[PDB]
Parts: C-alpha cells; structure tokens; sequence
C-alpha cells in the first residue's frame, strides 16, 4: 500500500481516528533517528579532522540531544525518560502533551569504535495521572505501552514499529531519505538454532542458566547443537532473534544478580515488539511485561524469542527452583 | 598529513617510487568498496519496492561484479580468485599487469537479513611466475602478499589497509564520498579479555579448544573470566580483535575438519593484517601466512589475536598433541 | 517550531480539521520531490556508466515518480502532466477528491548544460458526477494548495495552502525538507526584469516599450539589471526572493504565448499573489482565466506589484 | 576505460612521466570541490536549525577548504584567492613548486536565489627566486591546468591540463566523479547570445551595434536566443556546450570590466580555446594579458569562434 513509513504511520493514524498527537510523535521520533544515523555513519567526520584547516560521548550527547529536541517540539509530550538522563525530563508547559516516552538513544555506543551494529529504543505511554506531570508517569507496567520500536543502524537502518497491531519492518533509503516498508506483520518462528547469551559470566550463572547452555551444545534428543551468537549490542541481538528465531538472553547472575539491561527503556519496548510478533519475553519468574517499575533506571533480566525455545529456558527455571 | 585514503595511498606510492600500477589497483579496489558500502546501506531500496510503480545473491553478484570490473579496467591485473567464483579469472591480455588479488567481495552476506556487519576482504600479490598466468600464481603463501585490508560496512564504513609498514585505518565519510585516515600504524593489544568463537560447536570441538574455552571462563588465576562475543560475520569479528584485543577463533572440529574459512581471500588477508599491527594469527599448527596453499577455496583452521592469547591456545594445543 | 515539512504540513491539516487526505496527498508529492532531487543530481550514474560491467529517461522517471506516488496516495481523482497528452484518471479503488496538475521537470531539454530545473504543481478540489479531463480545466482562482520544487545549487519547495508561500530546503544528509522561511513576501518593486530579449523582432509594441523603459529609465533612476536563465522555476524563484519582474509575452511567433496554464502558469501565479506580487497575461489575472484545454498556453508577466502594473499600463496605453 | 576522475588523473600523470606532485594538486583541489558540492545542497542544514536544539560563512568555509587542501597537498608555494586581499605563500615546509588562481565560490552574492554556481581555478609551474605575488602574474598562455566545478542540477567538473577539455559528473551516492564526455569541441557558431542587457546604456558603439545583429540579422536567418544567469560558471558552461557567445564587455559604469583575469577570466578562457573557442579582451587574447595585478579585472568575450570573430569585426570597424 502506502510504501513509506511517513504515509504508513499517517494512514494508521488515520484509520485509528486519532487527533494527529501520536502522529505527530512518531514522525518526530522518526526524524532523529535518521539524524542519528546520519551522525553514526560519520557524515561530516572530515570537517572533525581538519578538511577546512581545524567521540564516543559527543555522539551519545548528540544523539540524546536530538530525540529530546524532536520529541518536545512535537507538543506531544509530557515526561521523558532517557538511558543519558538521571531524572525524568518533565516537558515545558506551553509544549505539554499526552504521551510519556522512554527511550535509549544510542543502545551500544560504548563499542562503537569496533564499528559494532548500534540502536535506539523507545516504547511510548499515555499519561493517565490527573495531577502534574512526574517521572511516576514512567513508571506503567509494559502492559500500558501504545507504541515501540527500535532503530538498528546495522549494514543498513532498519526501524521495527509496533503500535499494538503486529510489527512491521521498514528499511532507511538513504538516496530518498525515507524509510521503505519492507515486511509487514512480522512472526518470529516457533523455534529457532540460535542461542545468544555471554557465556564469559558461566562461572555466575544460576543453575537453570548452566543446564540450558549445556542442552544447547550438547543436546539430548539426537538433534544438533544450536549455533551461537552474540554480537554483545541488544538491538542487533534482538533484530536477529525476531528475524531468524532462538533465544536471547541477559539473566541475573552472581555479579548483576537483578540482571543488566534496563526495564523502561531497553527491556519493556524490545519485550513488547517480541509478543507483537508472536514470542515470549520474560524475566525468568514472570513476563517482562507485567514487572512493575520501581525507579526509571531498574535493571532486569531478559530472556526472549521463539516461544518454543524461552518455554524450555523456563523450564529450566521452574525446575532449578523447586523443592 | 595527507588526510585521505586517496593522497595517502598516492603518496606511499610515490615514497616507494612505484609506477603507478599498485596505486591504481589500490584506488580501483576501494572505489569497488564505495559503490559495495552504498549498496549494502540500501541506496535505491525504494525503487526496487515500485517508488516509480515497479536479493542477497542480487547483492552477491552485485558486489563481485563491481570487483571485478574495477580491478579488471585497472590494467594493474593478471589473475583474480574470487569467493564468488569456481575458478580463478584471468585478465584479458590487452588490460593485463602484474598482480594477483584473491577477494571476497562481501563476506557474512548470507546473514544480511539480519543486518548483521558484513565486509569485504582482500589479498594482492605479484605474479612472479615468467609463463601465461594461471591460478597457479594465485596458490602463493601468504608470506607473499604485497598489501591486503578489508572493509567493514558496520555502524559506518571503515578501511583496513597495509601495504608491509603496519595497519592503517581508515573510515567513509558519506557526505564527502572519501575514506579518511583516523589511526595511523595501530598496534593490537598484547593480552586481551574478550574470546570469540562459536561454541555451538562445543560437542565437536578438541581437547585443546575445549581446554582453552574453559579456561576462559573459569580462570585458575584469581583473574575475571573473559567477555564473550561472536558476530558470525568474520570482518566484524577480526575488526574488534584488532582494536579492543583478546582472540578470535575458528578452530577444526569433528565436522569441519580442515576448518571453515577461506586461506586465499579470508584467512591469509586478515592473517597479515593482524601480525602487520603485532598480533599471531594461527592454523594451530604453523602461521597461516606459512600455508602452502593447494587449490584456490581451501578452508583453514584460523585463531587470531592478541599474542599472549594466542600463545595461550597455542600451549593447549601442544599440550594435548603431545604423547 | 515544527522545523520539518513533514511535521509543518501535518500540523496544518491538524489546524484545517482535515480528514487527512491532503495531508497525504502533500507527502506524496514531496516524497515524488526527494526522489526527482536524487536523480537530477546523478545518484546511480556510475552504474549507467559499467561501474559493475538520458533526458528522456529522467523525463520519463520524473513523470513516473509523481503519478505513482500521487495514485497511491488514495487522495486523487484526476491527473494532468506535462508529460502525457491526456489526463489521467485514477483507478475507481485508489480514488480520492483531488485533482492535481504538474509538470514533473520542467527545463529537461537543457539538462545538458546543468541549468537549474524544478517540478511544478497546482491542487483542486474535485466539483461533481464522475471524474474526467473537466475537472482538471478549473481557474486557478480554485486552487487549494500549490507550489514547486527548485533543484538548483540546493533543493527547495516552495508551498502555499492558501494562508502565504513558506519555503523549505532539502537537508540531502537527514532526508528532509527544513522549514527556512514563513510566509515570504515579494518586494512592491524591484531592480531586475527577465524575458528573452532574442523574440525582441517579435515583441509587440508594449513590450517593445516597456523593455527599454527598463534600460533607459527617463525619470534618472538607474537602469533595472537583466537576467533569464531559461529555466521557468528558476527564473520565478528569483523574481520571488529578490523581486523585479518576469515575462514570458506574446509575440508574433507565439501568438498564445509559450507557457502552460494549467500545470506551469497557473501554479506559479498563485506562489506569486499569495506572495503580494501580481501575475496576468495582460489581459486578465492568470488565476482567473477559465482553462480551454489541459496542455493550453498563456502569456505570463509575474512579480513585484509596481513593475507588473507599469508593465500593464504599457499595455493598455497601447492597445489601439 | 579508466571512468573514474581519480584513475584518469592518475593515469594522465603516469602518461606525462610526473613525479605525482600534480596529481596531488588535482587530487586535493577535486576533494575541495566535492566537499564545496556537500555544503553548497545543505548537507547538515538541519543542524543550523536547531533540529538538536550563511552566505558569508559559506564563502568562508569554501575558501578554506581549498586553502586547506591546497597547502596540505605539498605541491603550492603562491596561492590566490578572490577572497583574499593578498596571495597566500605557503609554509616553507609543505612547498611544491606550483602557484594557483582561484575563486573558491563563484556566484554566491546570489546563493539567496538557489542559481547555479562553481569553483574555478588555473594552476602554474613556479618560474624561478623565492615565493611572492609575482609568481601568480603570468599570463594565460603559461598555464598547466585548469578547470571549474559547477554546481547546478548536478555537480560537474570541466578539465583541461593540455589536451582538450574532458567532462566528468559526481556520483553522490558513490563519491567520485565519472567521466561523462572526452575531447569535448565547441560549436563553430552558436545561436544563443549571453549579456546582461541593462547595461545597454553604457555599451561601447561595438556591442550595441553587435547585439542589434543578433536580434535584427540582416542576412535572413532567425534571430539569435537570449540567456544570462548571472553565474559566469552557468552561463560559460552553457557556451561550452551550446555553443554561441559570453560578454561581460567593459561598458560606461565598468571600464575595465567586471570579471577578474587571474581566477575567472584565464580558467575559462583556457577551457574555451582548450575546446577550440576564442576568448578576447575585445582587444587581445585574455590568455595573451599580462597581468598588472592580482585582483585585476578585464573585459571577457567567449565561445564559438565565428561568434566571437563576428564581435570583433564589430570592435575593429568601430574603433575610430
Ligand atoms: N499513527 C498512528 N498509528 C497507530 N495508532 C494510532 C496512530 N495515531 C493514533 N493512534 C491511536 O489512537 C490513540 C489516540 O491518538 P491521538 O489522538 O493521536 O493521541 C493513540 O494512543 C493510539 O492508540
Ligand atoms: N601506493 C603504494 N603504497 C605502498 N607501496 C607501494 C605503492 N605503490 C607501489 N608500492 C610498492 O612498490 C612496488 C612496485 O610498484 P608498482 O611499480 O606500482 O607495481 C609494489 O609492489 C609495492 O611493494
Ligand atoms: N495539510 C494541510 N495543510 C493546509 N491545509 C489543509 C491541509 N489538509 C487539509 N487542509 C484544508 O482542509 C481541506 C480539507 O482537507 P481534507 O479533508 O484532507 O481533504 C483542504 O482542501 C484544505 O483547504
Ligand atoms: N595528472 C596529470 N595529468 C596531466 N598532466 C600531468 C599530470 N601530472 C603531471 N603532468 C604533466 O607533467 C608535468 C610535471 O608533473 P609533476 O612532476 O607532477 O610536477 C606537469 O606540469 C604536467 O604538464
Ligand atoms: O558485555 P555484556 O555485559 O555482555 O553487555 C552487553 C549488553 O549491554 C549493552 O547495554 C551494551 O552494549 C547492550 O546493548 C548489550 O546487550
Ligand atoms: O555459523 P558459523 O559456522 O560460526 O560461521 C561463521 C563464519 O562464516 C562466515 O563465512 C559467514 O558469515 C564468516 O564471515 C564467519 O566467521
Ligand atoms: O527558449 P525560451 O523560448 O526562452 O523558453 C524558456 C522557457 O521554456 C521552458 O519551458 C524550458 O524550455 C521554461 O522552463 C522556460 O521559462
Ligand atoms: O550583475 P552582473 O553585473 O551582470 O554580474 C554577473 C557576474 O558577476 C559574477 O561574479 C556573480 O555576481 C559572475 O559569476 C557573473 O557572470
């Protein structure tokens, strides 16, 4: 139908009968991320090494600075959660809105010198308080969520967006500098072959955790092993997860015994992209989902993907825990 | 001083009091490299989904024809190996010249759908044979190379090149259309802390692979266990190797046993790079650059790295070698 | 605030209480725009030239981008180009209530010589029964939306919804058009008069007269500077922003003038008066010439007020 | 065969037997170029915008990429600018033995307006001594390579080091330029005349009269078109590949003329006769004037030999 992103995301809103706010934010949203991958693929760098006679935390900061920018300026905000901000970024009156939006502007920039695919995450709320906008408006179940997506500026840039009705897939055209719808109502397979986890924190797993790694590798139903991958940047782990199956996992262990990732940012939006497109995403004791925030920046551990696969993981899990 | 691939390379040709036919060959492969990094992010997608009312192998074929024409046209070249093809292309005679180059024009292509980092990887050499060329004068060691490099087509697109005077880097900058130089003569680390390999082959792995995964991750030292990544796209996986240390590995195994990767246009390449910036790059058994390479596609064992790492899986291997 | 033209347009729907129709028929055609930039300026030309192993091409593309974009867009009933000898109607399935006419690059026959070329567009609301070729021949005073496209040293639209002209200009590194000027006003009278003093054999009288006025001011003033790029967006867009006037008359070898009305005229008429300055063929205001047929030429004198009056007082004095 | 700019260049240097210092030159001054083309069509205008929360910045980036790039080259010891009072000698250190002419940004009084605009420069082998000023003041006859970018449509360069004029395109979604046409010739004769006609008050007796002849031809053929964009990059490439004649003659407001000898005049006059055009004073060759001063101006008429013969002929039968 409508081919790009732009037109796809207007329609929708459409056919929703919104006012045009969530239309609005989107749009905007959309904007800094193809600013951000302009600023990732390094337009410009010759200008930053003299070309006219004149790292990593610029471009965070930058990175941060245009979704901020761009979200406030759309008029449909109120609070903002950013991975760079220690407290909520409560927006201007005059610019005040509906939605609340957690985000991580540039998930893995700590690696980008090794050129390592990068993202930026956010999952989008209604504010359903009465009284003055707070960071407690952040603090909703993933169940409240109205829209989330990632960016995975990869060999190409991809956006994955879901606002409750599957997840859709478009890939940036830089020449157009448009995002093309390439695959619409995305489903992850039932099972996958891949599993995608730091084994360099073995020696700190839990029990369930050593017993699902062993099975993988040395399987006991007269399979062949999974194969293994883990590029150690979450967007690019998890892109991979929805498009080819298996399992992704970051559980507690000994040293992060609440996990690593974050809830608001990281975990609830790629937990709620993963059950749009038909996985699972849990914490190992209950659906990622359904934790309820406790401070913007909480840890969780993170285990998703092919339902057939995070229902063996749990297995593993209920088990290891049992009398 | 010369602030771009393009002078640096005209320059150390100049230094070298070089004809002109290395440098030409040198531009032809990294103009190839543009048009391969344009087309991998995607440049023209919307024409291809019907913008005016109108694909890894596409890509594949793609990326192998744009190296070919362009080191072809150079009149630089005798015989080129290509992953791409059965058997080894023989330049016509009216644009013959000395060198040999043995490429794979996009490496980790299979996984694009994903949009996991690819590259693209090559090799030159002289013919010194004084008959009609053949793959013959592509079947030298390694020890013969007389410049190699890769691309990395990651978060941006980054240049590896040596030509014997240790590694220098390079990254695209797309406004612009040139590669700038933003480390000169990079040294790898000595030790590292990350290992990478697919442990999905953990079952068929040997005694001395097994020894030293374990190791990594249960330390008889008093020292923390090692990070783990594994891309899968071998560009991606040296390219990190090389800047943040530690070892990479493909090792034989019970069913690959001669390993999987390439010797002319994946291992030898990035062999040289690798002892170019002070690190070891190993079959196990000899230096990979030592290989006496038998047919055009032979696979390798390949480890990689840090020496003190690779010294480290070396002693394992001897180790259980040993009667 | 709103910074993009995406976000700008958006807003003004939002502003308007629109359905969203011509909301997404605006993004179609700049989305056609972005493309039509993309090409002009030679993306892919490697390719053409066996990197890996033209002006009718790039007509045809241009041509081909805008009626897709346009049909898909589910905003449209009825199309008139440039390009196309008859209108084209839009599938029953994918029918909206607007009709639009363009040119989708107008100055390609001198793509050659790399001169500044642009796409031009005028908006209608249909009329009626059930669509045809009429609903496209509507005086320009109907117009709900117009503008065009410069590719010139930068890419930059110009755009009226009724309420002024803004200008945006296309950041080619983000894929966007920013928002660098609201509501642009033409100066009452400017220093530059542009026409092809080559049919000067063919001028009648009025122009003849007018024309050396501008060389050989009598009341002491200097003489007004001349420059005709040949290329009509080009030559349209300077007489917006630094003001003066610009003509393309009647003369003895084209008696109906050379310029369209329904996708050339008309479209840069309306940019023109919703910017304060005034457009005719000297007889009429352009805006309220009632279409003959779809690919009809018009005289066009466009620009600052003060200069298009003087002009039309050169011709009314010497009509007998 | 070689379709890059980057491989013919090398491969002429190669040809000539150099040592690369040229090459360089050629290879630093095209880097210049293609990052001029990037800023000039806005590349980052969303950042100046606030999107993270110009035409005196752009004349001054642009000359300092050329500057820049230039000295870094090693191959310059006496550069000239348009935008600078004085030549640059450069640092004892990165000194080559090459002096270049240029304008870093012509046409940007008028970037405002989105015409077409361009890059032109002339290099020379140094003669001698010790760097100075001087060594800039040789004539056009002594030039070993010139050329101009030009920023319309699409981004093209013009180049010439001895050989005739070669043609080539950037490719911006490779980043390279392609080389589109070799050996380009000038038409004998054209049909397009190019002059800012305002100035009619103050023409010579000899450009009048020619002008009038364009216009009203006595011989029975049709009259000559007019085209002026202002932009002496436009309306010189227009001539390269059109065909017909330029003049920007010296008139009553502008005895010397207007445009300048070291960085617009000789480049193009080069390129011209390069491709078998004429290129005069009104008095002399340009490529023939030694030069007074670095700044200086002349009066400029180019193109299709016979259309420049025909000026002359009007300036000669005129003189007393
Ligand atoms: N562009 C859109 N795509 C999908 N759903 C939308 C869109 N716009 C609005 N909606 C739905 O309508 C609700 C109200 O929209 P709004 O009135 O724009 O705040 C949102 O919270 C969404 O659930
Ligand atoms: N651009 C360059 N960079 C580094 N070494 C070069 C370069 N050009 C030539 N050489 C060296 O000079 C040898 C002969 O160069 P050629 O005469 O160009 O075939 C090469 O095989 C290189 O070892
Ligand atoms: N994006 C917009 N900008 C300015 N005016 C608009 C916009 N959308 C709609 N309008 C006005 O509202 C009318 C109806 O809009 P629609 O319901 O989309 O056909 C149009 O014909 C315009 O006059
Ligand atoms: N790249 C080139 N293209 C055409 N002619 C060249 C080139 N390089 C050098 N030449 C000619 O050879 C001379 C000496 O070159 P160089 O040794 O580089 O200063 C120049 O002044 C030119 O006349
Ligand atoms: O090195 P570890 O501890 O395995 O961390 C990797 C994780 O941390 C990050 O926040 C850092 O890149 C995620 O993108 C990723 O999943
Ligand atoms: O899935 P496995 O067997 O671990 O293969 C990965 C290797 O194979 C490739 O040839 C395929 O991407 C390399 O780029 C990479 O190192
Ligand atoms: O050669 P002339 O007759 O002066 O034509 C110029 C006009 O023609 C065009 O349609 C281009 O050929 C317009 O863009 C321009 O104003
Ligand atoms: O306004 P005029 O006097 O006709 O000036 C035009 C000339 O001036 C310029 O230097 C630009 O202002 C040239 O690019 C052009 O040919």
């Amino acid at each position: 139908d409508m081919l790009t992103l732009t037109r796809y995301v207007m329609e929708k809103g459409r056919q929703a009968k919104g006012t045009g706010e969530l239309t609005q934010l989107l749009n905007s949203m959309l904007t800094a991320i193809k600013a951000i991958s302009s600023a990732v693929r390094k337009a410009g760098l010759a200008h930053l090494y003299g070309i006219a006679g004149s790292q990593v935390k610029k471009l965070d900061v930058l990175s941060n600075s245009l979704v901020i920018n761009m979200l406030q300026s759309s008029y449909s905000t109120c609070v903002l959660v950013s991975e760079e901000n220690k407290d909520a970024i409560i927006t201007a009156k005059e610019k005040r809105g509906k939605y609340v939006v957690c985000f991580d502007p540039l998930d893995g920039s700590s690696n980008i010198d090794c050129l390592a695919s990068i993202g930026t995450i956010f999952a989008i709320y209604r504010k359903t308080s009465e009284d003055e906008p707070s960071e407690k408006d952040a603090l909703q179940c993933g169940r409240n969520i109205v829209a989330a997506g990632y960016a995975l500026y990869g060999s190409a840039t991809l956006v994955a967006l879901s606002t409750g009705q599957g997840v859709d897939l478009f890939m940036l055209d830089p020449a157009l500098g448009e995002f093309v719808l390439v695959e619409k109502d995305v489903k992850i397979k039932k099972k996958g072959k891949i599993y995608s986890l730091n084994e360099g924190y073995a020696k700190y797993f839990d029990a369930a955790t050593t017993e699902y790694v062993q099975k993988k590798k040395f399987p006991e139903d007269g399979s062949a092993p999974y194969g293994a991958r883990y590029v150690g940047s979450m967007v690019a782990d998890v892109h991979r997860t929805l498009v080819y199956g298996g399992i992704f996992l970051y559980p507690a262990n000994q040293k992060s015994p609440k996990g690593k990732l974050r809830l608001l940012y990281e975990c609830n939006p790629v937990a709620y992209i993963i059950e749009q497109a038909g996985g699972l995403a849990t914490t190992g004791t209950q659906p990622v989902l359904d934790v309820k925030p406790e401070a913007i920046h909480q840890r969780v551990p993170l285990i998703l993907g092919s339902p057939e696969d995070v229902q063996e993981y749990l297995t593993c899990v209920q088990k290891n825990q049992a009398g």
